[PDB]
């Protein structure tokens, strides 16, 4: 059990120590492709770049590159595809990729400006009446319905390929209240926040995989598919104490650098995993 595990290091304050040993025990691979000088201006953060083994490509033939990673979590069958917040000069590729890889739900857990700062560029409608094309990638994409709540916000949209004229309806959820500085008080609006992406159908194996992202898509990011993975995990084993969350981080860390930046994000990843596990191990 890690319930018990939690009271240890929150008792004796070891949680920037913890997350050190993770930090010295990350895996380190090439990323050369996105260290090349073409592709600076595709990349928000220079010290985040995803490895060449596990990037996502784009099917456009000039440049392929996208500051993306898919997570291929093996036991669990989830798979994540994990980016930055797009660019303005990289918003059609970020949809070109949704379309490419058949994702079918968008999670973006930062607002567009944060600390008085641009973290994302607006790259979905915000009106009906107004879509957006990207010429470059020759997509539309328009606004269908926006249900807006305290936490999050859901958002239909519609994805056209203007070149083949076929459609899809893509799935945005927002969560809105992540807080400027640390972590939010309690895991109770991120875990119901989780519970609606997973009844939407978006991380089901029958779709591509979901596309997360945060500012850099390693933070945020990384703590909402830690979360689902572990609870997963949960579910399937025999053992439901057997779920080692360091061990689970750092096989995701294989896929993407730097997942989970803070100790107190890996606190918080802890926190939403043992609250979770009420509501799924039969107390509805
Ligand atoms: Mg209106």
């Amino acid at each position: 059990e890690m319930e018990k595990e939690f009271e240890q290091i929150d008792k004796s304050g070891s949680w920037a120590a913890i997350y050190q040993d993770i930090r010295h025990e990350a895996s380190d691979f090439p990323c050369r492709v996105a260290k090349l000088p073409k592709n600076k201006n595709r990349n928000r953060y220079r010290d985040v770049s995803p490895f060449d083994h596990s990037r996502i490509k784009l099917h456009q033939e000039d440049n392929d590159y996208i500051n993306a990673s898919l997570i291929k979590m093996e036991e669990a069958r989830r798979s994540y595809i994990l980016t930055q917040g797009p660019l303005p000069n990289t918003c059609g590729h970020f949809w070109e990729m949704v379309w490419e890889q058949k994702s079918r739900g968008v999670v973006m857990l930062n607002r567009v400006m944060e600390k008085g700062s641009l973290k994302c560029a607006q790259y979905w409608p915000q009106k009906e009446e107004k879509e957006m094309i990207f010429e470059d990638t020759n997509l539309k994409l328009t606004l269908i319905s926006e249900d807006i709540k305290s936490y999050y916000t859901v958002r239909q949209l519609e994805l056209e390929n203007l070149t083949t004229q076929e459609t899809r309806e893509i799935l945005h959820f927002h969560y809105t209240t992540w807080p400027d500085f640390g972590v939010p008080e309690s895991p109770a609006s991120f875990l119901n926040f989780l519970f609606k992406v997973r009844e939407s159908g978006s991380l089901s194996p029958e779709h591509g995989p979901v596309v997360v992202h945060c500012s850099a898509g390693i933070g945020r990011s990384g703590t909402f598919c830690l979360a689902d993975t572990c609870l997963l995990l949960m579910d399937k084993r025999k053992d439901p104490s057997s779920v080692d969350i360091k061990k689970v981080l750092l096989e995701m860390r294989k896929f993407r650098m730097g997942l989970i930046q803070t100790a107190d994000q890996l606190r918080f990843s802890y926190l939403a995993v043992i609250e979770g596990a009420k509501f799924i191990m039969g107390d509805s």
